[PDB]
């Protein structure tokens, strides 16, 4: 039995800078709504100068997913690179404080720690503007091989295909994980990210480097360049062992071969801020999966965690997911 | 015309905010509901024990200036950060609110001040503050033209902890009064009053301070009494105008023998009391510099304070001017 970790996640280590804005702000600043918009240093300074008073919170898609696993009671670890600066110190504090193993060492102060300026519109949608900074230094040297060897599932972001060398680390992870009889998982991350790396993502799935794939509706449609969601579901099921496809207020569908399991979204009092929804869906799913739960129950746990996170500001739940799971009889 | 309605002066701080259970405060010997000063070693120790947190620009007077600007008043701020990432955040957030903020960092060490604020289930907040770069604030940071051009200059009693900030405040009072402006202070915290009781009374009695803000505990501490009626009578004799807050019991505004009682607004839930007194001062000073009655100044103060305690973080994320309009106050 005993493994050190249930879930290792790997991603871009980012601190979020969060502000509300009106619809017009996105138009005026040519920010693509609901997407991850990469920005350079000059653009980061420009947009920040236009941004209202903000709140900061540790983010990073995989970072949030690890934190959610820990919160639910699972044993989690994280690889991601910050700088030796104050923002890096915040990031390091927050993930470790959640009880996630995080030991990736900063390489210097420059490039500085990544930030994402996240603008939340009145509908609760979030539009992200990300300066990768120190994330560009993540590489094979940051793979703690003993950790990957000792984790039931290693999960990574499609977003890692933007920085130059992160993919090399991910291939090393797949090798180690599979040599030790573990599973690999990825999230498609963002529809434009899928547009950038479609062929490579399909290759990861078809070659068996990735066993479990997370997607939302838009990402699945983007993967196959279709407007037919039924086609997207059929094709994703043929390309990976297990696929979990989220559909916002329409819940989720879990696919395995010919098996399909539909899960309802939970009741939401209000959509405060959708930042982190997919990340926490993956937390709940991977927690259930590494606890030996049915695929339906993994879906239920994902929907519970995702529904909780969209009802607060900030991407990591500030309430106990394990308590919520117990109350919900998912346990 | 005047360039500024309200200049505020205080310790420039970034808040690090987390929820905790009651036992956490006991285990760590944190005085509940108070501002606990800490050194660098203690800051590192407490942070190592603190859960996942959120960061938000803070500082009592910083928050008050931001609230004035949010309501539609014109505000300025003096307070010192370091030339570091946290200082950049502080500078961004206050300027982004439309507050004039031009105090220059002096170096990277000491680093920008932080306050670890632990919020218990009752919504109470217990603050643990490393002053850092705030110790550098001095007379060199007084923009004399700004003080000369501000209807009211308001400062924190908290400024009596760093070594040289009081010298800046004395220069401010001289400049403000030479130009026919008014000076105001908040007593800040009951333990801060215990430290500087005599000096605070002197500021009031010598006329350096015209308008004083206090909560119930601070007023009791100022006169070392358990009798709130005594405290109200004495504070009214010591300053021209006193605004005394009483949490869910609202506020009372005193001027000479005049008293004006104002009700607290109705709230959905006490989420986090951080900033309540700072935002009461925002609403009061906004109304005051708009020529409003003292009762209406109190009403604006209670509105702003009630709004801020229903959110996480010390500066309202919603429009105070819109709320005031809806409440029929503007
Ligand atoms: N390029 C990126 N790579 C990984 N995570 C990101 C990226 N841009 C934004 N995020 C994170 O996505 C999270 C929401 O899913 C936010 O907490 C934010 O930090
Ligand atoms: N010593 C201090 N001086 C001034 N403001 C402080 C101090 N300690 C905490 N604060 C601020 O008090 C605010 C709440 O009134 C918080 O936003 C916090 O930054
Ligand atoms: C508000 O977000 C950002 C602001 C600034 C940055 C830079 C930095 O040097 O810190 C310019 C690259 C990066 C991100
Ligand atoms: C969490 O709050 C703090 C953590 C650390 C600090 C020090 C710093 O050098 O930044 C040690 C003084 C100061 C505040
Ligand atoms: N935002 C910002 N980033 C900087 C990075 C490096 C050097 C600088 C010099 C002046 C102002 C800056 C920077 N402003
Ligand atoms: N990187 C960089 N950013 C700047 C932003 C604003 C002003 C500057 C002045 C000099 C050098 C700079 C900056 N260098
Ligand atoms: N802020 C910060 N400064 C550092 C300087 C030198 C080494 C470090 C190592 C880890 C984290 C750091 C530093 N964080
Ligand atoms: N070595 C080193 N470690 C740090 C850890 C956390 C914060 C820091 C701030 C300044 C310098 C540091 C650190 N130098
Ligand atoms: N503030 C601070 N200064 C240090 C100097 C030298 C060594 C340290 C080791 C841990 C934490 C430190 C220090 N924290
Ligand atoms: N937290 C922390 N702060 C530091 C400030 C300055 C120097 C340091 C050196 C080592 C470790 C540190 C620090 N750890
Ligand atoms: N982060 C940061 N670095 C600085 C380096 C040198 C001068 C500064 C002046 C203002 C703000 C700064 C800096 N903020
Ligand atoms: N001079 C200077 N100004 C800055 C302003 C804001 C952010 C910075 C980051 C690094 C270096 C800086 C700055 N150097
Ligand atoms: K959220
Ligand atoms: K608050």
């Amino acid at each position: 039995s005993m493994t050190r970790f249930d879930v290792l996640t790997v991603g871009n280590a980012i601190v979020d800078i969060i502000s509300r804005c009106n619809d017009q702000f996105l138009i005026d600043n040519q920010i693509t709504k609901a997407a991850m918009n990469l920005i350079d240093a000059e653009r980061a300074e420009l947009l920040y100068s236009r941004m209202g008073p903000a709140l900061e919170a540790s983010g990073g898609s995989a970072g949030n997913t690890a934190a959610g696993v820990a919160n639910l009671g699972g044993k989690a670890a994280y690889f991601g690179n910050v700088a030796a600066d104050q923002l890096g110190d915040i990031f390091t504090h927050d993930i470790r404080a959640q009880g996630v193993h995080y030991q990736t060492k900063p390489k210097g102060a420059f490039p500085p720690t990544a930030r994402s300026m996240i603008f939340v519109t009145e509908d609760g949608e979030r539009s992200m503007n990300t300066y990768l900074g120190a994330c560009v230094e993540l590489g094979p040297e940051d793979v703690e091989a003993d950790v990957v060897a000792d984790a039931k599932v290693t999960y990574f972001e499609g977003y890692l295909w933007d920085p130059p060398r992160a993919k090399e680390a991910i291939l090393d992870c797949a090798r180690i994980a599979h040599q030790h009889g573990r599973e690999m998982s990825m999230t498609l991350s963002d529809s434009f990210c899928v547009d950038r790396y479609r062929g490579e993502f399909l290759d990861l799935m078809r070659s068996g480097k990735v066993d479990i794939v997370f997607a939302n509706r838009q990402e699945a449609l983007s993967l196959y360049q279709t407007d037919d969601f039924e086609e997207a579901l059929n094709r994703i099921a043929a390309d990976c062992k297990i696929a979990a496809v989220t559909m916002s207020e329409n819940g989720a569908v879990i696919l395995k071969g010919r098996e399909r399991y539909y899960v309802n979204a939970i009741r939401i009092r209000e959509v405060v801020d959708t930042t982190g929804a997919g990340d926490l869906f993956a937390s709940g799913f991977l927690y259930g999966y590494t606890q030996g739960r049915s695929l339906e129950d993994c879906g239920k746990l994902g929907c519970l965690a995702a529904g909780i996170v969209i009802q607060q500001i900030g991407p990591r739940p500030m309430t106990s997911l394990s308590e919520a799971a117990k109350q919900a009889g998912l346990i």
